[PDB]
DNA sequence: AGGCGTTTTT
DNA sequence: GCGCAC
């Protein structure tokens, strides 16, 4: 029987997803689906323009309704098009139990009645204008209110929106108020005490004083940043702040006790007034970014009396048209010892010395600190050996040369106790002088840097903890014997995109240092286009996986009988990636030369038009097989063989016309299946024996599926419907006529 | 007339 | 196949 909510997909946790399905009314759904299960429905970014009494009614215990991106104002529509969205008054009263609406990106000037179990409402990027304590009458339990973006650049109005003075005082559990880029010039008056989280940026708000934060002692966040812009750095439409502003009264934050959270990023400030900070001792975050603090950071004391602070946001604090020589923290950051997370990216500085971060090397927290796009051209690494609680450094995009005169194939660092990411520099050799005072490293990134040098083993020498190193986008010259031998920790090595010296046509390279290696893990050598003119076998007993995609194992196995064996000795090897190698064509001989160890196989966009399904026999542990993007124009010349122990089978993107009956039946451990971009005119039972009923996964989307009425098809993905992903929308006819484009149940098959 | 379309959400 | 060395 039929999917319960059509053309909607019923999800998890009591979700009915009617999500892009292009509608222009809601749908009603039969009295034979159960609509009391449905404690969530979300119809984002259909075309609904006149919501009624009757839409909802039925969806008793309705908590959540997403109606975002149905009508969009003129200047959000990607056309341009004016929208209007009528609702009747009724609409959401019938829904006595709504407790969060979604109503943003919709063209309605008022606010429309609404239950009082409402607990959260967002109105952003519509038409309201207006709020006053008609708009939004008997919702005492609302704690979240989200009003942005109803006049800016993008939905323009031609004044300031007019929330009139204690409009939401009606409002006792208001929790969350947000007004930003609303073209707002002062501060609501008298907002409910309860606000815990106000956030009021990019409108134009110049002037602060205690009086424009009046009875607000509950807030824990005030968000008031890119209200006086340097549009030196936006991105975006921007006025520039006016001169002798903003203005910003010593004592506006001082009965703010509770504050956490202070955002006064993009705010045109060149001094820091320490009477700002007093009385904020439980402060945790503070975000100072796009200001023009450059000198005052090299000397305040404003940051003396903030004890419990975790996060300063410092980035793009950036004098116009100058990098420093030298920045010198002031010594008031020592007193920091809560601090977990400094960002000083982007302030523009040539050199990074001990002098630079001295206050921050006995900070007992700090954990990660981000020093990246800043011009460094010097950089002194040895000055974080003494810093005791260090995690993590972004130094990336910055100019240093030298020293001073999918993861299962490779893992990330996120959970290593120390990286340093150095990519995006100017490193054309790697010295082990700059690494001398840095053998606690666990990671190292180095990508996208101009490395073009034969390592030996004499590069990385102090590095005796390091476990991860990337070296993608590089230049390396990989020919003498023991490169990263010098390593002794090296589990993950990241050697992709170094193709240039794999060009060099007459000029051959090594890689057999791979074998000298005896804790390595995982290496990528992707991207490299080896083709000729190298070991004719990788040899390894440690590695687990190798990504060897975007190379020519085409020209290498076409080369004789030299190559055959080039992954054999990967004794092993649980993981390989033969993705995008040109493959035409592959020996059964060159699939059984691979390790027996094999349990996963990716041969993504190749060029393969056959494939020998008995080889599989040959890689007797193989649970999962990608041969999505090449040119399979069938299923058949034999089955999946007896006794195979694949679970995961990706044949999408290929050209497949039909499928032999049993073809997969012998494949008893076979749960995920993807038949997607093909050319089936059909889905038969017959493909699968008649044990498809294991199938966990079985995708057949764009595919030219032949609705005729009483097709066998329609049957059959009803009774496996737990297994076909979007199979209310998604799974669509080639053919015939007026179907062809439109989903199976555009009209009823059976 | 309405169309357009996967466009952070906080 | 990239300063090794009948
Ligand atoms: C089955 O394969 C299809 C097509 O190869 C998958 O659809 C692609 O999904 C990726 C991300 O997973 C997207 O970047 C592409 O845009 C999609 N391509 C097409 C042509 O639709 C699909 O996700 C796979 N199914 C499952 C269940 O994993
Ligand atoms: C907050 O809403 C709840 C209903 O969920 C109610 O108990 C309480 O009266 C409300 N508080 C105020 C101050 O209105
Ligand atoms: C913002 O406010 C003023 C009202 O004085 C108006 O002139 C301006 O056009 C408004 N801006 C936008 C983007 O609507
Ligand atoms: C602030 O609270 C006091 C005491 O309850 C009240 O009388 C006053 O009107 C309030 N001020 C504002 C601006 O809401
Ligand atoms: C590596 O090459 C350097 C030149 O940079 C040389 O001095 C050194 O002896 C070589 N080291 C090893 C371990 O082969
Ligand atoms: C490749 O490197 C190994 C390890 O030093 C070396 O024995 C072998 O001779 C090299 N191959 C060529 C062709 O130079
Ligand atoms: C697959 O290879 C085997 C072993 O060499 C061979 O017997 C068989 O004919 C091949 N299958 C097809 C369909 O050509
Ligand atoms: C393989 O099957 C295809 C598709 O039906 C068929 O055209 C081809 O002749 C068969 N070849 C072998 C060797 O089985």
């Amino acid at each position: 029987t039929l999917p319960p909510f059509l053309p909607c997909e019923l999800q998890p946790h009591g979700l009915v997803n009617c999500n892009w399905l292009f509608l222009k009314s809601v749908p009603h759904f039969s009295a034979a689906a159960p609509r009391d299960n449905v404690t969530s429905l979300s119809l984002l970014s259909n075309r609904i323009h006149h919501l009624h009494d009757s839409d909802f009614a039925q969806l008793s215990n309705l908590q959540k309704l997403n109606l975002k991106w149905n009508c969009p104002p003129a200047g959000l529509s990607p056309m341009h098009f004016p929208c209007h969205m009528t609702i009747e008054p009724n609409t959401f009263l019938a829904v006595p139990t709504l407790e969060e609406l979604n109503l943003s990106y919709n063209g309605i000037t008022t606010v429309p009645a609404l239950p009082s179990s409402l607990v959260s409402l967002i109105l952003s990027r519509t038409n309201i204008l207006q709020l006053d304590p008609t708009s939004l009458t008997g919702l005492h339990a609302l704690r979240f209110l989200y009003m942005d973006g109803n006049c800016y650049y993008k939905n323009p109005c031609g004044r300031a929106l007019e929330v009139a003075p204690g409009a939401l005082l009606g409002l006792g559990n208001l929790t969350h108020l947000s007004l930003k880029y609303n073209n707002l010039t002062t501060v609501p008056r008298s907002l409910p005490p309860s606000l815990e989280y106000l956030l009021l940026s990019y409108n134009h708000i110049v002037t602060l004083a205690p009086e424009d934060l009046a009875n607000l002692t509950a807030l824990r966040v005030l968000d008031v940043g890119g209200n006086c812009r340097r549009c030196d750095h936006a991105r975006n439409p921007c006025v520039e702040c006016p001169h002798k502003f903003p203005q910003l009264h010593s004592d506006t934050f001082s009965h703010l006790s509770r504050l956490e959270g202070l955002v006064l990023k993009d705010s045109s400030l060149y001094q820091l007034n320490p009477r700002w900070f007093r009385g904020l001792g439980n402060l945790t975050v503070l975000d100072l970014s796009e200001n023009f603090l450059y000198d005052c950071i090299t000397k305040t004391k404003a940051f003396q009396g903030l004890a419990q602070l975790r996060r300063l946001n410092l980035s793009f604090n950036y004098h116009k048209k100058v990098s420093f020589a030298h920045l010198t923290l002031a010594p008031s950051f020592g007193s920091l010892l809560s601090l977990q997370e400094l960002d000083m990216h982007g302030i523009f500085f040539r050199s990074l010395s001990q002098k630079t971060l001295q206050p921050l090397a006995r900070l007992p927290m700090l954990q990660r600190l981000y020093l990246q796009m800043n011009f460094i051209n010097q950089a002194q690494l040895g000055i974080f050996k003494d810093f005791p609680g260090l995690r993590y450094i972004d130094l990336s995009d910055n100019r240093i040369s030298g020293a001073v005169e999918s993861e299962d194939f490779m893992p990330s660092c996120k959970n290593l106790s120390f990286t340093l990411d150095l990519s995006r520099n100017n490193l054309v050799t790697v010295q082990p002088e700059m690494f001398a005072q840095l053998s606690r490293l666990q990671c190292l990134r180095l990508s996208h840097n101009s490395i073009s040098q034969a390592v030996n083993g004499s590069q990385f020498v102090p590095l005796t903890s390091l476990q991860v190193l990337d070296l993608s986008h590089n230049k390396l010259d990989l020919y003498h014997g023991r490169s990263f031998t010098e390593l002794p920790r090296l589990e993950a090595l990241d050697l992709s995109y170094n193709s240039q010296p794999f060009s060099m046509r007459g000029v051959g390279h090594n890689l057999s240092f791979v074998a000298q290696l005896p804790t390595l893990r995982y290496l990528s050598l992707a991207h490299n286009g080896i083709h000729s003119r190298v070991s004719q076998q990788l040899c390894s007993t440690s590695l687990w996986a190798l990504d060897f995609s975007g190379n020519s194992l085409s020209q290498m196995w076409a080369e004789g009988d030299l190559y055959l064996r080039f992954f054999q000795g990967l004794r092993s090897l649980i993981r390989l990636d033969l993705s995008q190698n040109r493959l035409h064509t592959l020996l059964p001989c060159t699939l059984g030369n691979l390790p027996k160890s094999l349990q996963l196989l990716r041969l993504r966009n190749n060029y393969l038009a056959f494939f020998n399904w008995s080889s599989l026999t040959l890689l007797p542990n193989l649970e999962t097989l990608d041969l999505a993007g090449n040119q399979l124009k069938a299923l058949s010349n034999g089955s999946l063989p007896s006794g195979t122990q694949l679970q995961r089978l990706d044949v999408s993107r290929n050209s497949i016309i039909f499928v032999v009956p049993g073809f997969f039946a012998l494949a008893t451990r076979l749960r995920e299946l993807n038949l997607s971009a093909n050319a089936l005119r059909t889905v038969e039972p017959s493909w699968f024996g008649f044990l498809a009923g294991s199938l966990e996964v079985l995708d057949v989307s764009a595919n030219p599926l032949h609705c005729a009425c009483g097709a066998a098809f329609v049957d059959f993905l009803l009774q496996v419907q737990a297994a076909v992903p979007g199979l209310p929308s998604r799974v669509k006819c080639g053919s015939p006529g007026q179907l062809q484009g439109r989903s199976i149940f555009a009209q009823d098959l059976r």
